[PDB]
């Protein structure tokens, strides 16, 4: 009946407890051994490792590479399955989510807090939650963490120890796994297959992720433009200003929004970004800001460099940004 | 019987919605006139505006004035409470607990998510939440939202609309209050002056804050130091390292780690991050990054301008980061 691919890329998952500390030392075939893994009842597994990666340390690079196997893939597997690192698990999910446009198949990305060698692991939980969502009737990049399945692009890691680690922020849970019984939250016909796969690995890189700090001065603007950077993220308050008093950051912003797209979201987890509700943000507003809105960082982010691979015009940025292509962001 | 403060700063608290949004309008008077405060019974509530300033926008420069205002109202005053804007109450929060040390009686901060004139205002609860815990035989910084009274230095921001926005980050909340009840979560013994309460206003504010991205180069690390920051602080991953492969961002720290401090705090909000548990960590910490452990951003970030405030040399650096002086860092 059904055929899966498994791709290992490193992490925790694929990691063991050594003298110099956690090392990725095992490849996908070692991880489905330790893990007790069932390769076969109604379905077969094929695995393979991504060549010369660390998903510990992903790099955008590895997006492309990815992304390329995913889509060459799709025509040879009902469902496709990664393992990878937590750190940025949801970085790859949301890059994922915008170079491979109509996936037509389950695209499960999934990790482990611990290794599979460590005492009470979630590793085996986490594969066999996403081999089973992995063989629903679906369509779409999703992440297994907990028994939960979340949409990719909304997933963050809200934890380093905790073992439930990932959560979709401002946006339901697509479904809950307990065993054989999948409950969806949004309902199955909502990931149906709806136009054909598109491969779209354009990006630019050199997008600085800055905090908005008290005393932050607009010469850390003049420093990343000067560094060749081409976009800045702002992890800014739930006001969504920045001051005029005493701090050129807002002036030194204005003077770039024309030629660098600088995205206000919050270093706030939950809820997102309002920039109308208070007469600072409005102020933020008018020098072209541009507003994550309910936006993930690891989506705005990894959108924004995805943008960039595609045009240096700030308003088509604009535009790209505020489009909700896979419902990462609301409309 | 007792005598307390109640300082003014502006915020959302002091806010109304106008046309331009909401827009800090009520000075402290008012504040307690609109959310229907008792000014007495067993105590007599003064009150006082720090002018000039809007908590919506806290600058470093008015952590040194209210810092001045609250030392001196120690002598005068029973318990003190500063009404504060939310984005950046945590921030003044944990500099007043660097800045005013051996506090003799309790400091509450408190704000709200909503105006006093929009409907369900948290603004009243919040106040009365602060007065209570004021009223107590304690000394030290506090937070007070939400019925949770929570040690300043320990408080994060989580949210921008919900009203449970603060948490205690690692760290157990002091107490939580259910009218004229006060449930101790930490024994109130513990909150006991300890020493006589010494003034200390030195600090740094040139302290840039990055998170830590897929292909982040080092050529950034190059442009803040250009730029003449004092400190960096990287909001990094839960392995706590930073990559070598198709990458200068660990070397061109290595380079900089003996003249500037960098701190290693999380992404994540919770469980803090050690740097001993993967290899990839153990490099880090081997380039003489210096990590924040348990530590909140607020925290680590006032606290390095605090620090730097006191000394250029990073081994003094590291050794007041790792000072456990009030509870805002395991020992």
């Amino acid at each position: 009946m059904k055929k899966l691919l498994i791709i290992g890329t490193g992490g925790t998952i694929a990691s063991a407890k050594t003298e110099q500390g956690y090392k990725s030392v095992l490849k996908i075939d070692e991880i489905l051994k330790l893990a007790k893994i069932k390769l076969e009842n109604g379905y077969k597994i094929d695995s393979t490792n991504i060549m010369n990666i660390d998903s510990t340390l992903i790099h955008p690079e590895d997006w492309e590479i990815i992304a390329k196997e995913v889509f060459k893939a799709l025509d040879d597997y009902d469902g496709i399955i990664i393992t990878h690192g937590t750190d940025t698990l949801a970085y790859t999910a949301s890059m994922l989510s915008f170079m491979i446009k109509n996936p037509n198949k389950p695209i499960v990305l999934t990790g482990s807090m611990l290794p599979i060698t460590e005492n009470g692991s979630d590793a085996p939980r986490n594969i066999r939650t996403a081999i089973k969502f992995a063989m629903e009737d679906v369509a779409g990049v999703f992440v297994a963490f907990m028994d939960k399945i979340m949409l990719g692009c909304r997933t963050s890691k809200v934890r380093t120890l905790g073992l439930n680690a990932f959560m979709s922020i401002n946006y339901p849970d697509v479904a809950y796994v307990k065993g054989e019984k999948i409950l969806y939250n949004i309902p199955k016909e909502k990931f149906q297959p709806n136009g054909s796969p598109e491969l779209d690995t354009k990006y630019e890189p050199r997008v600085v992720v800055l905090r908005v700090t008290p005393g932050l001065g607009g010469e850390i603007i003049d420093a990343v433009l000067d560094a060749g950077y081409k976009g800045i993220v702002l992890e800014g308050y739930g006001a969504g200003g920045l001051p005029y008093r005493k701090s050129n950051l807002l002036s030194k912003i204005k003077e770039i929004t024309p030629k660098i797209p600088v995205i206000m979201t919050t270093q706030a987890l939950y809820d997102g970004v309002d920039m109308r509700k208070y007469e600072v943000g409005r102020k933020a507003l008018e020098t072209g800001i541009i507003p994550a809105k309910d936006m993930t960082k690891e989506a705005t982010i990894t959108k924004l460099m995805w943008a960039l691979g595609h045009t240096k015009d700030v308003e088509k940025i604009r535009e790209i940004m505020h489009t909700n292509y896979v419902n990462e962001i609301k409309s």
